[PDB]
């Protein structure tokens, strides 16, 4: 949808994009995200920049990140999506360590498995899942934007195979990012240390006061053989038997 340069301010740099600058807006009244692109480019350059927007469009999700459209006409070309409050997931829990409980992180892996499950649905590989490709708005919604060593399964590193199955082992290491309140994966190992590691079997261990439940769903999705791993549809429902059961969630190791 092309929507006119008038109904359009541009704020603060959030972020850096590929193509250029993520920046804070305004659209008239609510708050965008901006993604511009500035400087020279060519036709073909410009409608790959602007096939991020067509691909948002074909998505219509709770927990996949909204487009409101494109500014074609004009320069700066931009295109606007709805803006998260809260920014990057893996951020947002450093700076608010401890203020969550089990059960509303819990909340927040569904709400990301429920994305995932439709991008899966979809036939829609992401490749860069990572708690700071999520994005978290004023009521806690967490939802997939963007359309990695220590993220990457073992056979996507080792031979680009990229499968849904792949983005199961990706939502694990999610998954443990949450529980562990945006700790970065595998420490400060380096990332051949992260490939020396899981070569050897070693798995990330549950992080402090995390059910044993939902460290075994990580374990699931970090099965060696990507077969082996549970698909999207399988890890909702794992996680609305431990909503429907909190009690479960009490048993920790």
């Amino acid at each position: 949808k092309e929507i006119d340069v008038s109904y359009v301010k541009i704020e603060e740099v959030i972020g850096a994009g590929e193509f250029g600058e993520v920046c804070r807006g305004r659209l008239k009244e609510s708050c965008v995200a901006i993604k511009t692109l500035k400087g020279g480019y060519t036709e073909r350059q410009r409608r790959e920049f602007l096939s991020e927007a067509s691909i948002m469009g074909q998505f219509e999700h709770p927990n996949i990140i909204r487009l409101e459209g494109v500014v074609t006409n004009s320069m700066p070309v931009m295109i606007l999506t709805e803006f998260m409050e809260n920014g990057a997931l893996d951020s947002f829990l450093r700076l608010n360590d401890g203020q969550f409980t089990v059960i509303q992180l819990v909340g927040m892996l569904r709400g990301i498995a429920s994305g995932m499950r439709y991008l899966a649905e979809m036939s829609y590989v992401h490749r860069d899942l990572a708690a700071r490709n999520i994005l978290v708005n004023s009521n806690l919604v967490c939802k997939v934007s963007d359309f990695p060593i220590r993220w990457t399964a073992p056979e996507a590193i080792a031979f680009r195979k990229f499968t849904s199955a792949s983005d199961v082992w990706s939502y694990g290491i999610v998954m443990w990012e949450v529980m562990s309140f945006g700790e970065r994966p595998y420490w400060d190992m380096s990332n051949q240390d992260v490939i020396n590691a899981i070569e050897q079997d070693y798995r990330l261990p549950p992080p402090p006061d995390c059910p044993t439940s939902l460290h075994q769903l990580m374990l699931d999705c970090w099965q060696k053989d990507r077969n082996a791993r549970p698909r999207f549809p399988q890890i909702v429902s794992a996680l609305d038997k431990m909503i429907r059961n909190p009690a479960s969630l009490k048993i920790v190791a």
